[PDB]
């Protein structure tokens, strides 16, 4: 159950820090980008570093203003987020702050390291536990007040998947 | 055993990324800072965000040149490190890149969240497991070739603790 600690690490070291400041950073940029942080959670733990090559309809636009803070002895640790435009039939259908959930890469990499004691076939179960644990945290989290939306999916169109969550907003 | 996953997360998401580039970043700054990344691992999981207030003899000097990379959909994710001067009896005794091991904060914060299922009295055991696991990884890690030194300590002078590791180098 490594995913339990990674989900709490994902909340303690990231979400609870950046979500309270997220609205103000989006308003600063707009002065339109949506008001939520959209987190992609592929359950196969396949996490590309370049979103534009995961789906051509996902196109990088710009970055939010950086958020900095002193963290564990590091002066001005930088928290940066990227804004993407979502294309549909050659039309701009939405604009939002979009990114993958990084700890899913940790699950994938542990499955490949023999010293990690992590079976290759346990990725799907741990990914589902990571999503379930993060859902339980964010549902009760005060830092999250319509601040982010989890997008979990099993791939048997990624931009169509994100747009479906956008249109409900 | 949440610490096992945090240690592998600490290596997969940080050390294996920044350690291969660390020497070149230090050489760029020197053109003197020591050649190793010194990681503080307090076993009580007490991790101040400001190193200068943990010990007055630890004084922030400057930052290394930033390292950037596309990470999980985030364009130009920033990896920054701080350089500290270590004072002894009013004398500059050493200069090195110094920081705490951030996941120890995750252990501490989980101990305070009732939903995390982490006992307050398990911090010391998990901290020791985190250090032990990280030691096993770095001992066999190709990315670490005289690139970093772990500084683990139980507090019954922090600058004297770091200087002892520096003088062996
Ligand atoms: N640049 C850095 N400087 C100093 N230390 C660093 C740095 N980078 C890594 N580390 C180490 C490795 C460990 C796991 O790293 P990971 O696998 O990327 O998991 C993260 C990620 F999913 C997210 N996350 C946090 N910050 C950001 C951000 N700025 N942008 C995007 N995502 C972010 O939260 C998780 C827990 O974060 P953490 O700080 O508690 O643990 C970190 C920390 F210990």
């Amino acid at each position: 159950n490594v995913a339990h600690g990674l989900a709490w690490s994902y909340y303690i070291g990231y979400l609870r820090l950046i979500l309270p400041e997220l609205q103000a950073r989006i308003r600063t940029y707009n002065q339109a980008v949506s008001q939520r942080l959209y987190i992609l959670l592929p359950l196969d733990c396949g996490v590309p570093d370049n979103l534009s090559m995961a789906d051509p309809n996902i196109r990088f636009l710009d970055k939010l203003p950086q958020q900095t803070g002193d963290r564990a002895g590091i002066k001005d640790r930088v928290y940066s987020n990227s804004i993407y435009e979502l294309l549909e039939n050659g039309q701009r259908a939405g604009t939002c702050v979009l990114e993958y959930a990084t700890p899913l890469q940790t699950l994938f990499a542990m499955s490949q390291y023999s010293q990690a004691g992590f079976s290759r076939e346990d990725r799907l179960e741990q990914a589902k536990l990571f999503c379930r644990t993060l859902e339980d945290i964010l549902a009760d989290a005060p830092e999250s007040q319509n601040n982010c939306r989890l997008i979990a999916y099993q791939e048997p169109s990624l931009s169509q998947e994100v747009l479906r969550h956008l249109r409900q907003e």
